[PDB]
Formats: structure tokens, sequence, C-alpha cells
């Protein structure tokens, strides 16, 4: 259906793991898009083949306005592409390094889409595990998206980079469930506020531990009702931590999140 002929390619847009990302047009629609570079050589090495399949397969069925969207994808003889959707504003992960911190306003926005988003995953029984700012880009008019999913799956499961946003149960080599992404939604919550994750360290070895035990600890001008959300998602238990609409529903996010 699609050959790499019915596009051209514009400009860089930023390196993964396994390759690049081009802007690039359909020629004959016109329409603009993120192509996805992926190199077939490091994807057998790595051994990703059936794993870039899985992503391939969860993603192209999932329809939100805060999940990016995969229209599909082609090969050939050396690489692989992935037809996704253009998003105009960047990272989240750029965002933090031009401004550092991140006001209410916009933290509680953030968790709002993202809630969202992973509500409606959860409804398909889709988990992502590997919601970094890195993979949450903007669209044009400011709005979030999850992109990636190279590591997600369906509940439960049992399957690099750094620790910092992987929960206990998960790098503890345990069984693992839904609540995932409620650990993962904690962990941003404090980086988008304080500007760096709350268990942050220099080494893989000590980020373990400090994941393990829970060892985290606000600075002074996060406000009380930011403490009392974030507590509730960093449990090392996770049954004890709350559901979507609990967190959708909890008085900081409705009194600084903007409205639909
Ligand atoms: N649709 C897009 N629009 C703009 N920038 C993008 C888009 N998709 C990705 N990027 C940028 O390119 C980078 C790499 O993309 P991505 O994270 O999807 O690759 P990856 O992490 O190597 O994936 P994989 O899990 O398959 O190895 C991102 O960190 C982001 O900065
Ligand atoms: O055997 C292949 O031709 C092949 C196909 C694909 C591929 C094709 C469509 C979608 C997708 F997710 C992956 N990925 C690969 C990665 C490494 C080596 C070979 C391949
Ligand atoms: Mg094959
Ligand atoms: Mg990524």
């Amino acid at each position: 259906q699609w050959a790499l002929e019915d596009f051209e390619i514009g400009r860089p847009l930023g390196k993964g793991k396994f390759g690049n990302v081009y802007l690039a047009r359909e020629k004959q629609s016109k329409f603009i898009l993120a192509l996805k570079v992926l190199f077939k050589a490091q994807l057998e090495k790595a051994g990703v083949e059936h794993q870039l399949r899985r992503e391939v397969e969860i993603q192209s069925h999932l329809r939100h306005p805060n999940i990016l969207r995969l229209y599909g994808y082609f090969h050939d003889a050396t690489r692989v592409y992935l037809i996704l959707e253009y998003a105009p504003l960047g990272t989240v992960y750029r965002e933090l390094q031009k401004l550092s911190k991140f006001d209410e306003q916009r933290t509680a926005t953030y968790i709002t889409e993202l809630a969202n988003a992973l509500s409606y995953c959860h409804s398909k029984r889709v988990i992502h595990r590997d919601i970094k700012p890195e993979n949450l880009l903007l669209g044009s008019a400011g709005e979030l998206k999850i992109a990636d999913f190279g590591w997600s799956v369906h509940a439960p499961s049992s399957r690099c980079g750094t620790l910092d946003y992987l929960p206990p149960e998960m790098i503890e080599g345990r069984m693992h469930d839904e609540k995932v992404d409620l650990w993962s939604l904690g962990v941003l919550c404090y980086e988008f506020l304080v500007g760096k994750p709350p268990f942050e360290a220099n080494t893989y070895q000590e980020t373990y531990k400090r994941i393990s035990r829970v060892e985290f600890t606000f600075p002074d001008f996060v406000t009380e009702g930011a403490r009392d959300l974030i507590s509730r998602l960093l449990k090392h238990n996770p049954s004890q931590r709350p559901m979507l609409r609990e967190v959708l529903e909890h008085p900081w996010i409705t009194a600084n999140s903007s409205k639909p």
C-alpha cells in the first residue's frame, strides 16, 4: 500500500535508539507527517523484530486526542518505516529543558491529558510501561500526545534505558498489571513540578535502591495538594495506588487543570 517513493523527506526531527524521525510529506495529498526509520540490521542484532510488530499492531488500533496516531508502515531491503502523526511543538522533554520546572496549571493539565489517554488505553487493556517526557509530544495547540509504545503490552505481563520511570514490581523482575501506569504518572507529576524525577541518581544501582525503598523528598515549593497526589501514586504496593478516575477528580487536579 505505501512505498518510500510516495513521500518527500524534510529535516530531521529527532534521534531514536534504532534510527531517526524525519519530517515528510505525502506527494499526492500533500499531507505532513513524521516518518520514523528503523534499521533492520540493528533490529535483528538487538532481537526486537517481533517486539516492534507488537508495538505496530497495538498502536494502529488506538484513536484518542492524546495518543499519537500511527497511520501505516512499510519496509524495504534494509529499513522499516513507521508513518506517524506529526507533532509540531516537539517533546515535553525539551519543554522541561527550556523552562526547568512547570507551574501547577501546566502540570495538572498534562496529568489530566495523560490520565485520559491511559484510561482509554486500559479500556482496551493496553499498558504502556514507558512514559518518559522523551516520549510525550505536543500537538499544534499544545495538547499532550503519548508516543513510542515500544515496550507496551496487554495485562498482565512480565517482559536498556534508565530505571527512573519503572515501578518497583517491574524492576524487581516481578509480575505487573495496569497500575504500572499509575506509578509512572506519579513520577511525571514530580518531574514536571521539580525539574528532575524523584529517584534520580548518578548510577543505575542507586536508582534501583531508591525506587525499591521509595526513597524520595519534596523541596520547599511543592504545595500540599501536590504532595498528597504524588505520595498517593508512589506507593510500593500496586493495589494501594488509586485509579485514573480518582486522579481526574483529585482536588489539586480540579483546582489547577484547564477546562474541557
Ligand atoms: N511524530 C513526531 N514529531 C516530532 N518529533 C518526534 C516524533 N516522533 C518522535 N520524535 C522525536 O524523535 C525521538 C525518537 O523517537 P521514538 O522515541 O519514537 O524512537 P525510539 O525511542 O528509538 O523508539 P523504539 O522504542 O522503537 O526504539 C523522540 O525522542 C522525539 O524527540
Ligand atoms: O522480515 C522482514 O522483512 C522484516 C520486517 C520487519 C517489519 C515489517 C513490518 C512491520 C514491522 F513492525 C516490522 N521488520 C524487520 C526487522 C528486522 C529484520 C527484518 C524485518
Ligand atoms: Mg521474518
Ligand atoms: Mg522514545
